């Protein structure tokens, strides 16, 4: 392999990125995007926010040149996210009861629908569950609708595509705690019932140094439950400015996070967070982190390049 892509497609899995499209139009960006993924996720094009700015109206110019992009470069498409408590838009918030529950039905719905036959599979719902366990205490979704919305989304969402896989999707997961059996039992319960769920994301994002040793066991008995897994946005985060232990650390943790999919059949493989240091997430939210991707700021590759091309077997 020559290429992280390669080295993917080698071991039979996905490696993919959360795409910008905005960024295509920077030459460099889109050369690595084109050469090291098979698989393309929309960071924000695709969240409700993105797609339905006022009610039943409707925006996809920019998940559509995402879905373009992937169909351009023959690149799966995994589609990012149907319900979510973030990134919501005001007119959702301010509905109520039956008026809210239906904008969510229609909101999975028409955006499904515009997308069947080119999104593969969905996060459906995404970070339903607390840290803790239990579920999210601070979610319109779980507010206004109860236990009740998850399995409401899921099966609206098969509804209007009979055959995209359908996914949970959550961070704080990896090990075995009480957020990943709280999620556990959701998902064990859907299965035992006949909801339809194919799939359970597992956010990964992650600090340097702090990889849970249990990740692949948790992986497995979620795989047992009869569905897929798969690493949905890796990032590893570290104070900056790096440094050689830093990245060392970062390379090793990137290892272990691939050999615990590459050790479970089930798991379709590992989605990063983005391509290039310059455009991550993490400084905005965690002020004096960052350096978490696989590029740095000036596109070279990081010592978690080599770790990924090992851990997937080239
Ligand atoms: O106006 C919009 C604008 O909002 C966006 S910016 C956009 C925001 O969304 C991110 S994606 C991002 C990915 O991470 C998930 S989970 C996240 C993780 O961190 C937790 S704290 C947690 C605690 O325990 C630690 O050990 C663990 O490692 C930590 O991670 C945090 O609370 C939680 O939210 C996140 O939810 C999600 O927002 C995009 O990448 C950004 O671009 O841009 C478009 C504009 O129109």
């Amino acid at each position: 392999a020559t290429t992280l892509k390669e080295a993917a497609d080698g071991a039979g899995r996905d490696f993919g990125f959360a795409l910008d499209p905005n960024r295509l139009s920077e030459a460099q960006y889109k050369a690595i995007a084109d050469s090291e993924f098979n698989l393309v996720v929309a960071e924000n094009a695709m969240k409700w926010d993105a797609t339905e700015p006022s009610q039943n109206s409707f925006s996809f110019g920019a998940g559509d040149r995402v879905a373009s992009y992937a169909a351009d470069t023959g690149k799966e498409l995994y589609g990012h996210t149907l319900v979510w408590h973030s990134q919501l838009p005001d007119w959702a918030k301010n509905l109520n009861g039956s008026a809210f529950e239906s904008a969510m039905v229609n909101h999975v719905t028409k955006v499904a629908d515009h997308f069947e036959g080119k999104v593969a599979s969905w996060d459906v719902v995404n970070e339903a569950f607390a840290d803790g366990g239990g579920r999210r205490q601070d979610s319109a979704f779980q507010q206004k609708l109860g236990n009740g919305y998850i399995e409401t989304a899921f099966r609206a969402a098969r509804a209007a595509d009979p055959t995209a896989k359908l996914c949970i999707n959550d961070y704080n997961v990896e090990g075995i705690n009480a957020k990943s059996n709280s999620l556990y039992d959701l998902v064990k319960d859907f299965k035992a019932r006949g909801v339809p769920l194919d799939c359970v994301g597992f956010q990964s994002h992650l600090i340097v140094g702090q990889v849970p040793g249990d990740f692949r066991q948790n992986l497995q008995r979620f795989a047992d439950l009869g569905v897929d897994v798969r690493i949905t946005e890796l990032d590893i985060r570290m104070r900056t400015p790096s440094d050689a232990t830093k990245l060392a650390t970062q390379a090793a943790d990137y290892k272990k996070v691939v050999q615990a999919c590459m050790q479970v059949t089930r798991c379709q493989g590992v989605t990063v967070w983005g391509i290039t240091d310059k455009y991550s997430w993490v400084p905005d939210v965690f002020p004096g982190e960052g350096a978490a991707l696989v590029w740095d700021a000036s596109y070279a590759k990081k010592p978690a390049y080599a770790a990924v091309m090992e851990a997937f077997g080239a």
